[PDB]
């Protein structure tokens, strides 16, 4: 019987419960490398047959809207990320890189050249949002330069090397970052694609690209090696669709289409709850779940509590956490104890110490 703490059988993978380490960015891979601080703070959480997702992780130059995040399109980085790998695979973790392309949501400050951001549109992110900079100042996001379609391959191609990178760097498998506003989302949610070529206008074009990128990370290193994350429902920086229920179910309709046509199932999908800045919030969830062949992850303001009916309901097979897990790094043994959970501290989510607010959340003795 199904419990938040039970087996479970990720296809390729063997998990020993169902408490999966949400991807949660942090900024302390100093210059894009993954490093000794990244080494501790996932060995930290890093349990036997337990479910790790990476912080996203650049897969170009122009991927980057945060300081001090890692990539995987260098050696060097490649390099680094197998020392984070090797000491979570000694704690009997299962890990998977997150893939991730920021697309609008950034600042010359971060792009080669001084370059605009790319995205599928024109548009800025307004005005009532904006981005940290370097400097612990904020700043404001700037018009990005629309991708031509042969340049959408480029990204994709981009995409398909940084899962080989992942797999040569020992991951078990890699996360599609296709939520939150991002490149992928750009591209997905009406509230931002303006476009009237082959990547605009119907739900078929504005899912084309985000399934082009399924495909060819599927084609590098398998199906049963790739999970897939997106957010239908949200208005993070202007990320709105009109129809969120029927977006996600467009997506899921393909990705359940692509694995009939390839023969296997993804590693998984990644949802998280819907949010604006309940029932109903909770229905598309479960309606969504009931639509995608396979396994479905969620995740988005879960509690001990909210975890276990999850579970146990068939709402979904894992269940993952952010906020907690950056203030409790024993948050399986945590969940498993009814232990209190550690409050964290938001005004170090996105510092670049190396310990302070980072690795220095105690564990339980
Ligand atoms: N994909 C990526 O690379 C990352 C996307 N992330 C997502 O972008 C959004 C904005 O992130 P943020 O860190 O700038 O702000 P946020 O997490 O939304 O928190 C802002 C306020 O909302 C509050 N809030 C009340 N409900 C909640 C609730 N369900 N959840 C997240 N906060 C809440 C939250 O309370 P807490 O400090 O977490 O207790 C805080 O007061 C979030 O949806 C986040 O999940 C952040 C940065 C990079
Ligand atoms: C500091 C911080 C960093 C995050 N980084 C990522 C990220 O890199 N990729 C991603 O898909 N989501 C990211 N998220 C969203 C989280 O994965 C997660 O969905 C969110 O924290 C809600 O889950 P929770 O209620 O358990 O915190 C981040 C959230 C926070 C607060």
């Amino acid at each position: 019987k199904p419990t938040l703490f039970s087996a479970y059988k990720m296809g390729k993978f063997n998990l020993s419960h169902r408490v999966v380490l949400a991807p949660l960015t942090r900024c302390r891979a100093i210059n894009a490398i993954p490093n000794e601080a990244l080494v501790e703070y996932y060995r930290q959480r890093s349990t036997a047959g337990g479910f790790l997702i990476t912080e996203g992780t650049m897969i170009s130059p122009s991927s980057a809207g945060f300081p001090h995040v890692p990539g995987i399109f260098t050696k060097e980085q490649v390099e680094g990320w197998k020392k984070v790998v090797d000491a979570a695979h000694k704690e009997g973790a299962v890990i998977f890189c997150q893939l991730w392309h920021v697309g609008r949501a950034s600042h010359q400050v971060y792009q080669p050249g001084g370059a605009a951001p790319i995205s599928s549109t024109s548009k800025p992110i307004s005005k009532k949002w904006e981005i940290l900079l370097p400097d612990a100042t904020y700043g404001t996001y700037p018009e990005p330069r629309p991708l031509a379609a042969n340049e959408i391959l480029e990204v994709v191609e981009d995409y398909r090397v940084a899962a080989i990178n992942a797999i040569e760097a020992g991951f078990d498998g890699i996360e599609i970052h296709g939520a939150h506003g991002y490149l992928l989302d750009q591209f997905m949610k009406d509230g931002i694609n303006d476009r009237t070529d082959e990547y605009g206008g119907s739900l078929e074009n504005r899912c084309k690209f985000i399934l082009q990128v399924v495909q060819a990370v599927s084609a590098a290193i398998g199906t049963d090696r790739v999970g897939i994350r997106i957010s239908p429902a949200i208005d993070h920086t202007d990320a709105m669709d009109s129809d969120p229920r029927s977006l996600g179910l467009a997506v899921i309709e393909r990705l359940n289409k692509l694995q009939f046509k390839l023969g296997s199932r993804l590693a998984y999908l990644h949802v998280t709850q819907p949010r604006y800045t309940e029932e109903e919030v909770a229905q598309l969830m479960k309606t969504w779940r009931g639509a995608y062949v396979g396994t479905f992850i969620c995740c988005g303001g879960y509690t001990r509590e909210l975890g276990l009916q999850a579970v146990a309901q068939g709402d979904a097979d894992l269940v993952a956490f952010g906020r907690y897990f950056v203030s409790n790094p024993d948050l399986v043994l945590r969940l498993k104890l009814n232990a209190p959970l550690n409050r964290y501290d938001r005004a170090t989510f996105y510092t670049h110490d190396p310990v302070v607010g980072y690795t220095d959340y105690p564990s339980l003795d």
